[PDB]
């Protein structure tokens, strides 16, 4: 029902990855995580989790952001799930945009996508369930992610204010009832009534957010995606509009990438832990 299935001692911790079975996706899953070495003395830590963009998999955040230094310094667990239901009985799209490496963390109600696609319960509910019941973990929890990860992170903390003590992105989908990339996915997911789609839209969440959970967003200026899919502008405007506590900061010659993520991650590290702590 659960498999530790690699371990490699990082900065005096550890990054594991696991399958189990999920019974939100009804499919195996992987997630890894990273166990700072606070946990090794008994030490109950709070919780980052990470939420990945398209194509990605539990591994790319583990692997490229350099995050390990600063959490194990500040004695932060970082939890990272894969971007979709996979393997037997899930469907799929040959295109990189939909399907597999593509669940854009909302719960699916069309065919055949409500098989499995049921990504925002997955990791709202069933994940972190599973992470307490497991690891030296506190209650305590925040949520970050990247493009496709960044508005999952962004819509699940105001969907669910009590619930994170911080959110935090790099290059998020603010505006995805307005672009391509999220057109796609919640015509395909969620049907062609817009109505169903408002709840997956950070910038419409945002202006109507009833409670604050303090952001912190980050965009690459030669980001190439920027002005078609990510739109921060929306973001900003939403934010503006509803006295939201968020800090959008913009930098010159950026890129979408993780060269990018690892140049601001213990920024994002500090800012969780500012919160994680209290
Ligand atoms: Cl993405």
């Amino acid at each position: 029902s659960i498999e530790n299935l690699s371990s490699n001692k990082s900065f005096g911790g550890w990054h594991k990855q696991y399958s189990h079975v999920s019974n939100t996706l009804n499919c195996a899953m992987r997630f890894a995580i990273y166990l700072p070495p606070q946990a090794s003395t008994g030490a109950k830590v709070p919780v980052l989790y990470w939420l990945s963009g398209l194509t990605c998999s539990d591994e790319n955040f583990m692997q490229k952001a350099g995050a390990q230094r600063l959490a194990a310094e500040l004695g932060i667990a970082i939890v990272a799930p894969d971007t979709s239901p996979r393997g037997e009985g899930v469907a799929d799209d040959e295109g990189y945009d939909l399907g597999q490496g593509a669940g854009f963390y909302v719960n699916a109600t069309q065919a055949p996508w409500n098989r499995h696609y049921q990504m925002y319960d997955y990791v709202v509910n069933e994940l972190p369930e599973l992470i307490e019941s497991m690891f030296p973990v506190s209650d305590k929890r925040a949520i970050a992610g990247h493009s496709m990860g960044g508005h999952g992170a962004l819509t699940i903390a105001l969907r669910n204010p009590e619930r994170y003590q911080s959110v935090s992105a790099f290059s998020p989908i603010n505006n995805p009832v307005n672009c391509p990339w999220g057109q796609k996915a919640f015509t395909a997911y969620l049907g062609k009534d817009t109505d169903t789609w408002r709840e997956y839209d950070a910038s419409l969440l945002m202006r109507a957010a009833k409670q604050y959970v303090p952001a912190l967003v980050d965009q690459g200026e030669a980001d190439n995606f920027l002005a078609e899919q990510l739109k921060p502008e929306v973001l900003e405007a939403a934010a503006s509009s509803n006295n939201y506590p968020l800090e959008l900061r913009s930098h010159e010659g950026y890129d979408h990438s993780y060269y990018f993520i690892a140049s601001f991650i213990e920024d994002h590290l500090r800012f969780h832990s500012n919160y994680l702590n209290a």
